[PDB]
């Protein structure tokens, strides 16, 4: 599923993400954005052999099982395949165990490089939450 700017951030606010940690909901939509396009079937490999998934792109290094990382941790205790839903709720819960984790949002290098200090609120202005 490819979301919408406006139906990601209500979907999102739903399942509480708005001032997780302190992270306002425009810096979740924003990180969405620009790691998957708002697509949840997105996938990348990573050099390490690794793969990020869905829609937060969560690497399957640490946090999901797909079988193929070897030495790879499970944090979410989910397999991979469960991050390309189209129902947010796997990547949700498990993005906010990861933004819990010591580091932040500085977790997504799209969103230290490409939200971090700008104007988040825009990504969800116009919108009716």
């Amino acid at each position: 599923k490819v979301f919408g700017r406006c139906e990601l951030a209500a979907a999102m606010k739903r399942h509480g993400l708005d001032n997780y940690r302190g992270y306002s909901l425009g810096n979740w939509v924003c990180a969405a954005k620009f790691e998957s396009n708002f697509n949840t079937q997105a996938t990348n490999r990573n050099t390490d052999g690794s793969t990020d998934y869905g829609i937060l792109q969560i690497n399957s290094r640490w946090w999901c099982n797909d079988g193929r990382t070897p030495g790879s941790r499970n944090l979410c205790n989910i397999p991979c395949s469960a991050l390309l839903s189209s129902d947010i709720t796997a990547s949700v819960n498990c993005a906010k165990k990861i933004v819990s984790d010591g580091n932040g949002m500085n977790a997504w290098v799209a969103w230290r490089n490409r939200c971090k200090g700008t104007d988040v609120q825009a990504w969800i202005r116009g919108c009716r939450l």
